[PDB]
RNA sequence: UACGAUGAAGAGUUUGAUCCUGGCUCAGGAUGAACGCUAGCGGCAGGCUUAACACAUGCAAGUCGAGGGGUAG
């Protein structure tokens, strides 16, 4: 899209030990989405916080992905692991709300979902839970897509 | 592009820094509740969870003369 809004999930300070002393450094994770159909996460590493966030959003502006969000939310229930984390997304209604964790909430608000229930029965690492949410969101295929893949009309997949 | 289902949130903490497993704690609801501070009412509900420990005193199961002898009065 064109009206991309960013959201900083977490900023973590790292350190590399050298002969002299401690070499600090800032890492930031930023998810930027059009709030309607497309979203993308990025990682930025620098020495200043503003520079790290700028590098993160500049890297996240690339490799955007399209996600089906039938009606107002996910079409079906889906699991996504990506190693440590384990996210489970379920559609609820058209007025429920986004019941998500700490880092899943930002992704689900940037992709454009407004009523979903997500349970993170796993780790609490912002680096891995965002990618787990992405893996659980990219495996979703809508009714038209499954009907076209099967070859059957869009009435037998319902009846 | 319908059907039913009105329903599921995390965070801190081991390390110079990272990921994982893993334990502790917190954010919510509730009570025959107690304690501290405070204090204007109305409706309704509740009130010895412990010693089935020991009890002063009052009341808590009587009625029928259309069953009977019927007495004081």
């Amino acid at each position: 899209g064109l009206e991309l809004k960013d959201r900083l999930v977490s900023v973590n300070r790292v350190t590399k030990v050298t002969k002299g002393g401690r070499a600090f450094g800032f890492s930031a994770i930023v998810v930027v989405g059009d709030e309607n159909g497309v979203v993308g996460h990025g990682l930025g590493k620098s020495k200043d916080v503003s520079e790290a966030i700028a590098k993160a959003v500049e890297d996240a502006k690339k490799n955007l992905v399209r996600i089906p969000l039938n009606g107002q939310s996910v079409p079906h229930e889906q699991k996504g692991k990506f190693g440590g984390a384990r996210v489970f997304l379920i559609p609820a209604s058209h007025g429920t709300g986004v019941i998500a964790g700490g880092a899943v909430r930002s992704v689900l608000e940037s992709v454009g979902i407004h009523d979903v229930l997500s349970k993170s029965q796993g780790s609490s690492n912002p680096h891995n839970v965002v990618k787990a949410t992405f893996d659980a969101l990219l495996q979703m295929r809508s009714a038209h897509t499954v009907a076209k893949q099967r070859g059957v009309s869009l009435e037998k997949v319902f009846k």
